[PDB]
């Protein structure tokens, strides 16, 4: 109930909102059905329109117009946002040259710049280069300011994910916001864009940035606006409120358009109909910059030109129906469209089966256009499975294509030419990034960055301490001027011991063999120089990594890679190697096809076992330094080590060995040598983050030997490439992935043809940031480099996406 009696004079837009039944006249009152009586005729005055004409110069104020065009408005700030130009022989925003902006040029009373978050939906990244010639102010924003050539959304490509990933600097896994629908069964409720749950705060976890500022004491202008709301009214409540007394106006402002990803739904991204609705995003940018020439805050406010996601083109017939899958289509629930998610229709059916959905949705059709997974198994660089409001059962849908349950949800709900929600990888994904002000740089071109990082930049331009959140803080600050944020390297936790020859050959009852009994004075000087780290700066290039919890490991040499071999996990948390342009690959020599070595550095107690390997039927070994790459037949032996082998299926072991085998050898020919990274990673409760040892639910049976969830590397080089990765002057380029470890390739349709025909393209789909690797590890890389550490964190977050342009 609201009392809706009460009058908003005085009150339009009023920033504080009062408790009902008390009535409101804020810019949400709309979308409660709680405005004052008044509240349209007071606060939402059309008359005359948006622009001054010649003939309403120094007219005498007439308080019903929707803006003024009289002597006073420029003190009440309230002109039409042209008054200026028309009346005062002014020029538009668009008109002036740039001019760099070195300090914030700013009215007295003004504490700090001011923000303006000014974001639109569904604007895809190449309508900045497409529709060029029909935004001149976004042109103007873009080519005088910072800019990105696209910025990455996050997971599913969605509104209110994106929006509040935008808002919070959080995976939609952390913020709550998971999808445009969804249904959290602890609450047992579903959240929907029609309706009045979507309201209730519950959803809504993390710290969004108008509730930071406010903690600190910056105040700030309302971010959500009522639908209703038509965008020229916006712009004047934006400027009205920075027209008020300093101890009253906000330090930062949203705006939020519709489009064009409302006509981009109708007529698809590059229908000739999305050139008008793009005109008109423009003219409102073109209103908001001379409302803020007007007011002398041009040179003053960073605005923030930013894009929740892009749009594809997607018809009604290419639409993918479960009932041509699956037999009992109708004890499922599916979420539909360009991602899918399925539960079972009822919670009192235990005749319900996960794995034969799955099995029934796997490569059923040759052509078929989704792809099942159990969340879990996604790609981790998605970031999408550690909450109760996402489902166990996945599909990811291939672009340009939709899922349904069945063909009468499509026809009893062609409407749409486009849609958005698939992978954040895929190009039409990909939405905009600019910032323009004194804060930001003049002119600049960035490289793409993720949606995610953008919090954290807007908390460093107002001067507030970042709630905890997944950008990586100082990762920006190529964007900004000045404000930027002294990121320091965490602090190394434990550190390594580094053990002698203390075991002699005969303590070892591990139960492996090797035929490894044959015999010079020279060369054991040497052998001895590369176990105590003789070689170690050509495969060790950026130091060692750092381990950031307390944890018991060893930091074992070897002539053709060094490794961090940890005495809990009993295998290595990483081993480093570079392999130069001009290396050899070489095969296993027969003798030596199932010889694993006890390493005399490190005792019984904490070594892996020949024997558990024997016994358990399911799980097999490989290395992390590949036998392949060896530097000649003595140096082999050391691959051979028991504390180089880690645990893998049989079939992952195809994939291992062709990355090994091939792989490597074709990046380090193409990059001009790598160095490369290698390691196990254990996430059994899909966090993203490092397990314990006490969460392992998986063992090597009948032994202590935990089973790694996941294979990464990080394949390091030179971004010059006519320089050698192990003699790199400059800038470094890393590409990354973490591969899942999984007894079948039911993944890959193709699996049962040569590995040269499906390995790379899975390994892809797996690609990562090292950021990923470091939260799933505990360790830190890149310690050593002759790099600013600025630059190294954007290298961390850099990802490799392996799409055309
Ligand atoms: C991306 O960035 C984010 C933000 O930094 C990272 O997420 C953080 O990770 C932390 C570690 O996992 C986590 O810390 C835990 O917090 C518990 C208290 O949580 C509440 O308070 C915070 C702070 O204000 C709040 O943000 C939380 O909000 C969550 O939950 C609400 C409501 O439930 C949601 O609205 C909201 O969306 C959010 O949900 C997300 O987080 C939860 C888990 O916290 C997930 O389950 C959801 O799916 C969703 O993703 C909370 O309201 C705290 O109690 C924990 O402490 C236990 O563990 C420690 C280990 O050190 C131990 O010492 C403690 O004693 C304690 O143990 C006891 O509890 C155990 C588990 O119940 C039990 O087994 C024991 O027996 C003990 O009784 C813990 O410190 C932090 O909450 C989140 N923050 C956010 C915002 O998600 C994220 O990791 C980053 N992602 C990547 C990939 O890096
Ligand atoms: O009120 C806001 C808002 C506006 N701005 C913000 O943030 C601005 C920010 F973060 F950038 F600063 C924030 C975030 C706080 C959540 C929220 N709204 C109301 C709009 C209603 N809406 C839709 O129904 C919709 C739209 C397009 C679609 N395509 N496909 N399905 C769709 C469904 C999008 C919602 C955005
Ligand atoms: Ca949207
Ligand atoms: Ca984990
Ligand atoms: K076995
Ligand atoms: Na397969
Ligand atoms: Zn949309």
């Amino acid at each position: 109930w609201t009392a809706t009696s009460g009058s908003c004079k005085g009150r339009c837009f009023e920033l504080q909102e009062v408790g009902p039944p008390d009535c409101r006249c804020d810019n949400l009152c709309k979308s409660y059905s709680s405005c004052c009586h008044d509240f349209d005729e007071l606060c939402l005055k059309t008359a005359r329109g948006w622009e001054c004409t010649k003939d309403r110069c120094g007219e005498v104020r007439n308080e019903e117009n929707a803006c003024h065009c009289s002597e006073d408005c420029l003190s009440r700030g309230d002109c039409c946002t042209n008054y200026q130009v028309v009346c005062k022989g002014e020029s538009h925003w668009v008109d002036d040259d740039c001019e760099e902006i070195k300090v914030p040029e700013c009215p007295a009373g003004f504490v700090r710049p001011p923000l303006i978050i000014f974001s639109v939906d569904g604007f895809r990244a190449s309508y900045m280069k497409k529709g060029s010639k029909v935004m001149p102010n976004i042109e103007k924003l873009r080519s005088c300011g910072t800019h990105a050539p696209y910025m990455r959304p996050v997971y599913p490509t969605k509104t209110f994910p994106n929006l509040y990933t935008l808002a919070t600097g959080l995976y939609p896994e952390s913020h709550g916001i998971v999808g445009n629908s969804m249904y959290d069964p602890v609450f047992d409720a579903s959240f929907h864009l029609r309706g009045r749950e979507k309201f209730n705060h519950r959803w809504w976890g993390g710290q969004p940035l108008w509730i930071t500022a406010t903690k600190q004491g910056v105040r700030a202008g309302t971010f959500f606006w009522s639908v209703s709301i038509p965008h020229e009214r916006r712009i004047l409540t934006i400027l009205q409120w920075l027209s008020l007394p300093d101890n009253e106006r906000p330090s930062v402002y949203a705006f939020y358009s519709e489009q064009p990803d409302f006509s981009g739904h109708k007529y698809g991204p590059f229908g000739p109909e999305m050139t008008n609705p793009l005109r008109e995003i423009d003219k409102t940018v073109g209103q908001l910059m001379d409302g803020l020439k007007q007011l002398r805050l041009h040179r003053c406010v960073n605005v923030i030109f930013v894009g929740d996601h892009g749009m594809e083109d997607v018809t009604c017939d290419r639409t993918e129906f479960l009932s041509n899958y699956l037999t009992n289509v109708d004890d499922i629930t599916l979420v539909p469209g360009t991602l899918g998610r399925i539960r079972a229709k009822s919670i009192n059916n235990s005749k319900y089966d996960p794995k034969t959905i799955i099995a029934a949705l796997t490569c059923k059709k040759p052509d078929q256009h989704f792809k099942p997974y159990m969340k879990q198994h996604l790609p981790k660089r998605l970031h999408y499975a550690n909450n109760r409001r996402i489902e166990d059962i996945h599909l990811l849908v291939d672009r340009r294509w939709h899922v349904a349950r069945k063909p009468l949800d499509v026809y009893k709900k062609c409407f749409f030419q486009g849609d958005h929600g698939f992978d954040n990888k895929v190009n039409s994904m990909q939405t905009v990034f600019v910032g323009y002000g004194p804060t930001f740089k003049y002119r600049t071109k960035v490289p793409p960055f993720e949606n995610i990082e953008l919090y954290n930049v807007m908390c460093d331009l107002l001067g507030l301490k970042p709630a905890p959140n997944n950008g990586t803080h100082g990762s920006l600050n190529h964007l900004l001027r000045t404000n930027t944020f002294r990121p320091t390297m965490p602090d190394e936790v434990s550190r390594p011991n580094y053990p002698g020859i203390m075991y002699l050959q005969s303590e070892f009852d591990l139960g492996c063999t090797c035929d490894d009994k044959v015999e010079n004075k020279l060369e054991e000087l040497n052998k001895r120089l590369h176990t105590k780290g003789s070689t170690k700066e050509r495969h060790l290039l950026y130091g060692r990594p750092a381990v950031l919890y307390r944890t018991s490991y060893d930091i074992l040499y070897h002539t053709d890679f060094e490794s961090g071999y940890s005495e809990i996990f009993l295998m290595p948390l990483w081993t480093s190697y570079t392999i130069s342009k001009q290396a050899e690959v070489s095969s296993i020599p027969e003798h030596l096809t199932n010889c694993v070595r006890p390493d005399v550095r490190v005792s019984p107690g904490f070594s892996q076992n020949c024997l558990a390997y024997k016994n358990d039927k399911q799980m097999s070994y490989g290395f992390l330094f590949p036998p392949y790459l060896s530097s000649s037949p003595e140096a082999k032996y050391d691959a051979f080590l028991v504390t180089n082998m880690v645990p893998m299926y049989p079939a992952f072991k195809r994939v291992w060995a062709y990355f090994q085998r091939v792989l490597v050898k074709k990046y380090a020919s193409e990059r001009n040598g790598v160095n490369v990274i290698s390691g196990p990673i254990f996430d059994y409760n899909y966090d993203g983050l490092r397990d314990t040892e006490d969460e392992i639910k998986q063992y090597v049976e009948g032994s202590s030997i935990p089973v790694p969830t996941h294979y990464y590397s990080i394949i390091t080089s030179c971004l010059d490439f006519t320089q050698p990765a192990d003699k790199c002057d400059g800038p470094l380029s890393v590409s990354s992935f973490i591969l899942p470890h999984r007894p079948d390739n039911d993944e890959s349709c193709n699996s049962s043809e040569d590995e040269s025909k499906w390995v790379e393209e899975l390994m892809k789909m797996h690609t990562a940031r090292v950021r990923d690797i470091e939260h799933l590890t505990g360790l830190d890389f890149y310690r050593k480099t002759s790099r600013s550490y600025s630059e190294i964190l954007t290298l961390k977050t850099y990802l490799h996406t392996y799409e055309s342009e």
